[PDB]
């Protein structure tokens, strides 16, 4: 039921992240414009990082227990480490894409940081009632992140090239929905409520990752710079 | 006596940090000069960060036990996390204020890092005698920080505008004293000696925070840039 | 046998790092060119950081136990913290030396990060078989680091000054060998296999550190900039 029934979704997850990394490694070896290089650096780190964090969830070093609700619950603090580094790089990705000010960057990054850090604390709190208090705060940092993301990576992501507002209206819809999913998924699943089995939650989070991870990598890279 | 008698000073602390954040959020929404924006980004992160870290001290996730001296002691490792991120942002604040070299910045930041990191280790060591060895080292990193702060955020904080040396002679006296307080307070209180009840120590650290946090935020922001 | 027979190599290690820091502190106090300052900032942080991490290994706060193989093993997670910060600064050192692109930097840094972070996880895994899986991955991140280091801090470290390719052909051979040693040493010693006593491993790692730490500091600094 825990650290058992889902290794399949976790094993498949490692496979995907890793071939995903292998892919970006043997498809970025060239690169000319220092700029483009930066974008490739980023798109590789994410998969590689998310790669190892998923291998620790598979092997079991990144799965702990947490007393809450009345019994012992499985919490993959390994996930939290994953996003704890991916989300900011990825965020730096989008930012540098529509070239933003170091002010909205430091804002965003650190903001994202209160989001994930706070979320992690939530995920480890032992008294039920509280888990959701943190769920709420982390959310707020994410609704703020996303806010800047939307109203911004639209406007400040328009006054430029021809396709700018186009490709951009894509990336947004996709990042916005994609992201707001983690908040929900978390909530309904094991690490929060108990409306979704850990068995399903993982599969959900995995589709969730692989997409955000590579998916967003590709789409992102495809947006020239 | 522990994680009990002081919730009042901790509850009041959360209130203050948070309304403090709410304040900077709904008073920075405008901003023009990318520069000014950076300063607002910073002044908000601090309260927000210090906000959540104080809510974890309130709720109890950020309060642990440490065997030293002969009995079990309460240590809010949550404080250490707080300053572990605030102090460097805040430091980046002052630095960018009198526009310094990336050399004195990386120096300062990392220096501050040996200060807090080392301090944290101190706060968690179990053998009495040692606690103070770390107290000493962390201090040294802080006397070095402050050193650059004083002899610098005076000189290198003078050859510019008219009020420069003025406002600046303010900020200094205030940061210097304010800071050197944490070293002392720590020392006389529970997490170190036993000359001050945890009951009082908290109130002291709280006045201490709220001031450093917002106080320094305002004063800081008020210094144009 | 553990946290006992080697304090000598650890005590000598603290001495060396610290006088090493004292040295860079009272030999960098001047400095003119903001640039040179940055290089001095870096060379000091390393010793100072590595200083405190070695004092925690000496005093015993940075030495833990890990069930693997069949019995309890001593693991100085304190080492891992050490390199966890040194290696990236040091890396930033070499990078800025042959002035590289922010792309190869972010790449390198983060890469180094998967190396050390991953290594650390290895060092703490309880099931024998696995330890070496992580040993393998961390290695891969290091063979990639070093790769860029060699084929790069040669070419991209040539088309410049007269001595460039010279001094540079030095620094390389020295960093390359020096580094690849930590991977091997780790492997044959206590924290991995059992072909080397913890008694010897420490002495090895210490010579290893002091050299990388100061040695590389000097050599590095001596390369003007
Ligand atoms: C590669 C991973 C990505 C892009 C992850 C994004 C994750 C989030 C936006 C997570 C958000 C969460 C909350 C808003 C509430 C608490 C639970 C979290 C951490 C899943
Ligand atoms: C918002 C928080 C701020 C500005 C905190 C500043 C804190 C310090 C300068 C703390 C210094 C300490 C020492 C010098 C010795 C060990 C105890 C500490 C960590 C309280
Ligand atoms: C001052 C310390 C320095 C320059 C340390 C460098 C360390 C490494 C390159 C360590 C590498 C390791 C592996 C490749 C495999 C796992 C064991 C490690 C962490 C020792």
């Amino acid at each position: 039921i825990t650290g058992r029934p889902e290794w399949i979704w976790l094993a498949l997850g490692t496979a995907l992240m890793g071939l995903g990394t292998l892919y970006f490694l043997v498809k970025g070896m060239g690169v000319s414009d220092p700029d483009a290089k930066k974008f490739y650096a980023i798109t590789t780190l994410v998969p590689a990082i998310a790669f190892t964090m998923y291998l620790s969830m598979l092997l079991g070093y990144g799965l702990t227990m947490v007393p809450f609700g009345g019994e012992q619950n499985p919490i993959y603090w390994a996930r939290y480490a994953d996003w704890l580094f991916t989300t900011p790089l990825l965020l730096l990705g989008l930012a540098l894409l529509v070239d933003a000010d170091q002010g909205t960057i430091l804002a965003l990054v650190g903001a994202d940081g209160i989001m994930i850090g706070t979320g992690l604390v939530g995920a480890l709190t032992k008294v039920y009632s509280y888990r959701f208090v943190w769920w709420a705060i982390s959310t707020a940092a994410m609704l703020y992140i996303l806010y800047v993301l939307f109203f911004g990576f639209t406007s400040k992501a328009e006054s430029m090239r021809p396709e700018v507002a186009s490709t951009c209206k894509v990336l947004r819809n996709v990042t916005v929905v994609l992201w707001s999913a983690y908040p929900v998924v978390w909530l309904i699943g094991s690490e929060g409520a108990g409306i979704v089995p850990l068995n399903i939650e993982t599969l959900l989070f995995m589709v969730l990752d692989v997409s955000a991870k590579v998916g967003l990598g590709l789409i992102l890279l495809r947006s020239r710079a």
